[PDB]
């Protein structure tokens, strides 16, 4: 194994933030094994071209900004489906998020496991928070993320406090 749990979106837009929420909010909640990085990625999107290389498995966490589908819901992506996913133009860092998915694929560095737990927004407006509708879903995104963790039997441990 080696892991990465990368939060990723627009820190300044709102409900945007809700990926890197979703990291920083693992990080002082539970402790990992050592070969699980969480790293926030804060309005980088093609930046992490180089980060999300060479990875066995990677958690992406992540603001979808669109669908015809109810604000605040989740959807979980699974390794084919992100790339075509982040293809919706009207998601910004995304449309740079599936050119490091295109560029991974290029090299073939490449997860063996890619998992998107990404979120709806509310308001995605210029003003810093999520929406209270959005507030609420950093929690099922960590249950999600610790599922994801588990599909390769990492358990994670709540502060390492029992």
């Amino acid at each position: 194994m080696r892991i990465l749990v990368l939060g990723v979106g627009n820190i300044l837009l709102t409900d945007e933030a809700i990926g890197v929420r979703i990291v920083e909010a693992l990080e002082q909640r539970y402790i990992l094994p050592d070969y699980v990085e969480i790293l926030d990625g804060g309005t980088a999107g093609m930046e992490l071209l180089g980060d999300m290389a060479n990875r066995d498995h990677l958690i992406i966490a992540d603001a979808i900004v669109s669908k015809k589908n109810t604000p605040g819901t989740m959807m979980i992506l699974r390794d084919e489906e992100v790339p075509a996913l982040f293809t919706n133009k009207i998601s910004p860092h995304q449309l740079g998020l599936a050119d490091v998915l295109s560029a991974l694929r290029f090299t073939g560095e490449f997860p063996k496991k890619l998992t998107l737990v990404g979120v709806i927004p509310e308001s995605l407006e210029p003003h810093i928070g999520l929406t209270p509708t959005v507030e609420a879903m950093i929690e099922p995104a960590l249950e999600q993320v610790l599922a994801a963790l588990r599909e390769s039997g990492v358990e994670a441990i709540p502060r390492s406090d029992s």
